[PDB]
């Protein structure tokens, strides 16, 4: 149903922030996945860089190579929106990934494998990543990203969220398994906050 999928994508690309909030889902960070450099706070809604490594209990799902963390729930059907506040001028990333993504080694890095899609702030520049292919984006003064995941018609949209929403990047994928919200923090004081609007 290519025509219907294209129309739906066009509709969501043009939605305002109030309209995106109609698809809001509450995302919670999953302690079992957090790398030891990722500190969690505020009832698991805030991820920040720990200056010293923590000593989290071993778990097969825990990231051991990249300082990343996933949401608690995955999505295989429906439409989902969530927003992440970021501290400005930091190395960090917001994305989505399949549960089957590796949790160990360089293959676990968001956007550097076939199983994940993200936008990333890296050396004050903004890029979109999937399958180890980088796309440079124009800078934004927004300190908030909105992720619109449409499982039913196969796309994810990353919005820069300010007084209005602006497109950062989108991907069309016929997703093959459920998706987790995914997060990367690296620079000192980098912080990703799942907002409650
Ligand atoms: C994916 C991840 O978080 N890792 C842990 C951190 C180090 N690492 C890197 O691959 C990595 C090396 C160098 C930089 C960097 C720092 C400052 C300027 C430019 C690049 C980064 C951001 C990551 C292994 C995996």
């Amino acid at each position: 149903m290519a025509s219907l999928k294209a129309k739906v994508l066009e509709t969501f690309l043009a939605k305002s922030r109030p309209e995106l909030l109609e698809y809001y889902i509450k995302v919670i960070l999953d302690y079992n996945t957090a790398h030891n450099k990722v500190a969690l706070s505020e009832c698991y809604t805030v991820a920040s860089v720990a200056e010293m490594p923590q000593n989290y209990r071993p778990h097969p799902q825990r990231f051991t190579y990249c300082s990343q963390v996933l949401g608690l729930h995955c999505y295989k059907k429906g439409i989902h929106y969530w927003e992440v506040e970021l501290q400005k001028n930091n190395f960090c990333g917001v994305g989505i990934c399949y549960g089957s993504m590796n949790r160990q080694g360089p293959e676990s890095r968001l956007g550097r494998n076939s199983a994940s899609w993200c936008v990333e702030w890296f050396n004050t520049k903004i890029s979109a990543w999937h399958n180890n292919v980088e796309k440079t984006l124009p800078s934004t003064k927004a300190t908030r990203v909105g992720v619109l995941l449409n499982c039913d018609h196969g796309f994810v949209i990353f919005f820069a969220v300010a007084d209005k929403v602006h497109l950062m990047y989108k991907f069309r994928v016929d997703f093959t398994e459920a998706l987790y919200p995914a997060f990367w923090v690296f620079s000192a004081g980098a912080t990703l906050s799942i907002c409650s609007p």
